[PDB]
């Protein structure tokens, strides 16, 4: 229907067709870095003085393609900084600044991100100057912070080591094919959080709370952050309005190109500065906007307010009678003006939630600015991981609850002939392999390479958060095995301290190579050591509560609330995971053939002698003398019809889709080849050694 | 509007959205055999004595869950090469059986490679044997090759080397967005069979076919030794009404594991399956060779009727040959039969002669349709260097871009120092020699490896001539100075032409990098030979003539989309990516490579001085970009104060205006990247002048 370089090839003629784009997604060779390049290595020689003394200079010389207000750019790096790491979503973890989407995307168009790329413009003589060691996320986001405590700020802190990607990430944003039309965080399709003039331009106190508690939840920010983030966040800078709203251009997707890549060039006026028009709302919240202080408020605590429109065509509040008319300095020189507010920001005086900690505020004037600076450190960091990766010189030292604090290391490391005594030790009196390797896989799949957060380390696979996973089925035999594996630590310690984490991806290492072992090769997985465990008051049990996987095809779970087909979960539980197409599909055929089945169920195996490492699974898969039904109860499930009439295999929605979609069915008529067993034992242990080291970022 | 596993987004919210994806396909993350693994030396110890001896048995063995009319598949195998090897396109180059894209593709469910699907899985007993060293391509048009040899002929040739695809590949069909360029119709790989557009008429089926075929580089008599050499062999299922067919294979239910086409007429398979609607039974021995098709096209007078699926198919009058054609499965003989389009060759008058004179002796229509089905198996395969395997016909070809073997005594770097030493002590310009040599390698398509800096055709009438390679500037004079180089060289291990555009060009570069500061070495690898005016003919390359060599800045007349577009489609065939595309698309700005002394585009203040200020000066905000008054396409780069400093085209803006390469040109326009960036340049222009060179890799 329409060019390949433009869109085309598949998916113009079937809509619902399972993409296999997504796994390889941000490839080595669209890397201009180079394939040999470690952003962690340079970004640590960095002068943050010398880097804090040049953002500084920029934030004050009003560049004169676009004025500045009040002489100083700091409210709109803050702005920048805020929608830069506020569109991420818990409920599957893609999104943030963690790979600074904000710049090519859907994300630098969202009619909220308007006069934003004049904002990522003013920063090029920064990033110019430095080159590499300084990635665009850092850039942007160490910008809004370090002009935070330029204004006037003591703040938590902050870390550099977010990583770039040259590539659009795909994230489901909304099912409204339109701007401003579960999964999901912002009420509307472009928005970040809230209409700005209440939900579905209806301008009510109470809906617009309701509204931006409901949509703050999904950050996993409480009732007293959001507060005090709102609160310390439009302490700072003005809005941006004129004449009508209606007058702005296209957005910086399908604008001119003489345009070098901008958007909403507003043709009203100058078109800049004084009437510059983004939002549509024309607001100065304090009376100093360009510096801290408790004064905000006291304006929401000063005048009575009463609905109106707005000069650009918007609604807004304003105080009554004329109350501080001429108060408020101009942005550019003139009279003054009225003191005004947004919406949903009256919404801290009427809702009787954050009435009890903002009055609170008036006095004690002082613990809003510890209490901003706490959840301003979250709101950032908040997808850059564990905290061995918090590189430079400007990290705090102390530990918060929602980091997922691990203790170090506080013993030897263990050694390598301990480590064959331990698999000696662990395969003579342990479990069956089935066993070994269910729980180590748990162990493991917890993780989400979207905002790097859970996983392996910390041993959290014995804490309660997981071990009352139903995925894991608890009245099962893990507790059995956690006894076993605990009392082996403790012997062997009896017998360089060896954690917990540590053992149960030992068990998981030796399981593989037993199988391997009964599959004919001596073949070893590569373990390396350095993991602790982790204790219950450093794991909040409500913050896990999203990690549970909904659905998870490596060991053939569906659960409810599922939203796509059990099949497409299956490639995005492998997306998060970041696998590439062949690493998912033989790590599909290994924990079938392995028995790592939610239940033990003799659904997904397809081998007459379970519990040996073989490609049994493909061999199996691909002969057509067996005919595919699906099941008479009409359980989601099929059955192999055999050629005599005898039901012989029984797979399930994520076995068969292997063997169909005639692109996944390539990758799979490899490893089932007659000579493909002395490669698919050794491409397994590969993927299997690529899992069970992804939060291992101490050494990686 | 969709999830992105599914749909995707950055292409709801604008459908115009130059999509950058297009050039970071078939990556080296999605490939299950990992990083290396050299497909040109793998194949070179299967033994084809024993292959030939497998294929030969998968054929004759009669599959439970698909009969074989007469038991036998060879038919249904030799079109399964043909629609394999029939997607090629050679105003573009891309389809090919080199890509095999038989597989996944919306190739496996146009509504004409129909049952082909089953094909696929016959074959499964046969790579499952070898498995990584015989990729899919090569077993494709092998079992192809195959089946006729086992079948009473004897082929020319063939040859391995197709090295399979992961992914599919991004192909423009057409602009219809419903079934039923080069294809006709929509999904029909070529001629819909029922007459152009449904209308049972044979004149017009002949111009039809000419047209198409003459898309396909095949001339008037290698048409007519198909169709005729491809119809002797199998029938055509067709029994039953085709309404009752099931889904196409993309979106059937998996219970089918990805076949298509489950026909519930019947039992489904066998005397009863649907293909694609016609019943018609061609010789009267399908499934051997004889010179019966022309006879039985010749036979009688025919007629119009209606076909048993609700097509129009023909049959003879008078009523004769009442079962003289042997049923497919035992029983009483059909009528002999026939399509439509093959009634062309009786009723046009260009394939008359030809056709006729096929009947006196058929020993020239089995040499013609040899040659003709090798040209249509071995095209998207380029370079003769790259055939591999025991069978290969190494004789001599006309239209495989044929060079001399490399004869004389090659150079060994002891004196290439000198030639690129005389070549700036005793010749021109840098904005010159670049030029003429990035001209000489753009002569390329990644697709099927035709053209290239290789055979030294730069100096040859179809390119000399080429509107883009500007005659009447200095693209003679350079060339003469070459020559008086080489022959002045040779007369003290002789030196080819190519050799010394290649050289001089790299050297070139060399200058422009001492004139920045960078002494960097250019890699450089001998070993190309020059051809000859007779071997290189005019026909075939009249295509390669770039529409809109972006790179240049130059646009013809001919263009589907604007050039920034046209810009991706030229560096997607040139098997490039967005970091070596920019960064080669700076530098030939920067180092005078338009195809003029036009001004438009460059960015700096002293040329010929390869560096990185086309990027750096393009990215300074102070200075605003419009239309220029002349509405020419070009833009005016206005300073702050209202002067004219810079003129940009649409190619070049666009590094400005869209987000992704925005980043790229971020990165290369730093100020601690001049040397990144000159030694990126060097090693993505050593990529393009070695892309031909597959004698070594
Ligand atoms: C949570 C609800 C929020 C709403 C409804 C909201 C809405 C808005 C609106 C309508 C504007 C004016 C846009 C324009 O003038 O074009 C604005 C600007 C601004 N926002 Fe937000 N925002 C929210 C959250 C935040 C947060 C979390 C921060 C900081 C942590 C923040 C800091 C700012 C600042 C400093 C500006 C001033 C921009 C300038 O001076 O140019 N806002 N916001
Ligand atoms: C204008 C060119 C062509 C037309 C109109 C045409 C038409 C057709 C049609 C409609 C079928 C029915 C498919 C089926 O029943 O499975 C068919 C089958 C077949 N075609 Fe073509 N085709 C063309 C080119 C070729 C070429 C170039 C070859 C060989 C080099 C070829 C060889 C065959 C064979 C052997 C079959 C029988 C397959 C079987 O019996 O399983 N055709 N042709």
């Amino acid at each position: 229907m329409k060019y390949p370089v433009e869109g085309g090839g598949n998916q113009d003629w079937w809509p619902n067709r399972l993409n296999l784009k997504v796994l390889h997604q941000n490839p080595a060779v669209a890397d201009p870095m180079g394939a040999a390049f470690d952003y962690a290595a340079e970004v640590a020689t960095i002068d943050v003085d010398a880097l804090t003394r040049d953002i500084e200079e920029v934030m004050t010389t009003s560049q004169p393609w676009w004025p500045a207000d009040y002489g100083h750019y700091g409210p709109l790096f803050i702005r920048m900084a805020w929608h830069a790491a506020g569109t991420y979503r818990i409920h599957d973890g893609r999104g943030g600044a963690g790979g600074g989407m904000q710049r090519f995307a859907p994300l630098n168009s969202w009619p909220d991100n308007a006069s934003l790329d004049k904002a990522r413009r003013l920063l090029w003589p920064v990033k110019k100057k430095y080159g590499k060691k300084l990635s665009w996320a850092d850039l942007i986001v160490f910008a809004g912070n370090c002009a935070l405590e330029s204004m006037g700020f003591k703040t938590f802190g902050f870390g550099f080591g977010r990583v770039d990607q040259w590539e659009p990430d795909e994230v489901y944003w909304g099912k409204e094919a339109t701007w401003l039309g579960n999964p999901l965080a912002a009420v509307q399709m472009g928005l970040i959080y809230v209409n700005p003039e209440g939900p579905n331009g209806n301008p009510d106190p109470m809906a617009a709370a309701v509204d931006i508690r409901e949509t703050f939840r999904r950050m996993a920010m409480n009732d007293v952050e959001t507060a005090a983030l709102i609160v310390g966040g439009h302490t700072f800078g003005k809005t941006h309005g004129a004449g009508p709203a209606d007058l702005v251009g296209p957005e910086p997707e399908a604008a001119p190109l003489e345009q070098m890549g901008l958007g909403w060039k507003s043709s009203y006026g100058t078109g800049t500065g004084k009437d510059a028009i983004t939002s549509g709302i024309e607001v100065v919240w304090t009376n100093t906007p360009t510096k801290w202080d408790n004064s905000f408020l006291e304006i929401l605590y000063g005048y009575e307010w009463e609905l109106t429109k707005s000069p650009a065509g918007a609604w807004q509040y304003t105080a009554k009678d004329g109350a501080g008319a001429g108060t408020i300095p101009d942005p550019f020189g003139g009279p003054g003006r009225s003191p005004t507010m947004l919406a949903t920001d009256l919404s801290l005086r009427v809702d009787p939630i954050y009435e009890r900690i903002t009055r609170r505020w008036l006095e004690h004037p002082e613990e809003l600015a510890d209490e901003f600076a706490k959840a301003w450190y979250k709101l950032i960091h908040r997808d850059m991981g564990p905290v061995a990766r918090y590189l430079g010189p400007l990290v705090p030292k102390q530990t918060l609850l929602w980091q997922d604090p691990v203790p170090a290391v506080s013993h030897d490391l263990v050694g390598e002939a301990e480590i064959a005594s331990l698999k000696s030790q662990i395969r003579a009196s342990g479990l069956t392999v089935s066993q070994l390797v269910s729980t180590a896989w748990a162990a493991a799949s917890s993780f989400r390479g979207s905002d790097k957060r859970g996983g392996a380390n910390g041993g959290r696979i014995r804490l309660q958060p997981q071990v009352g996973w139903e995925v894991n089925d608890p009245d099962g035999d893990l507790r059995k095995v956690i006894r076993t594996l605990e009392e082996i630590q403790e012997s062997f310690n009896s017998a360089i301290k060896v954690s917990f984490a540590d053992l149960v991806v030992l068990g998981g290492c030796a399981a593989i190579e037993k199988a391997a072992k009964a599959a004919g090769h001596n073949i070893t997985v590569p373990f390396t050591p350095g993991r602790t465990d982790a204790s219950q008051e450093q794991t909040d049990v409500e913050s896990f509560a999203v990690l549970e996987p909904k659905a998870d095809g490596f060991r053939n779970y569906l659960g409810k609330g599922n939203p796509l087909p059990a099949e497409y979960m299956l490639l995005d539980k492998a997306n998060l995971l970041t696998l590439s197409a062949p690493e998912m599909t033989v790590l599909v055929g290994g924990l079938r053939v392995l028995g790592a089945n939610y239940k033990r169920l003799p659904l997904g195996v397809f081998t007459e002698a379970s519990e040996s490492l073989t490609n049994d699974f493909f061999v199996n898969l691909l002969d057509m003398g067996i005919t595919w039904e699906p099941s008479p109860a009409d359980d989601g499930t099929y059955q192999g019809k055999d050629g005599s009439g005898k039901v012989k295999w029984t797979g399930s929605r994520v076995d068969l889709v292997f063997g169909s979609n005639s692109e996944l069915r390539a990758l799979v008529e490899v490893y089932g080849a007659d000579d493909a067993q002395p490669k698919f034992v050794q491409d397994f242990v590969a993927a299997w050694d690529k899992v069970m080291n992804l939060d291992r970022f101490d050494v990686r």
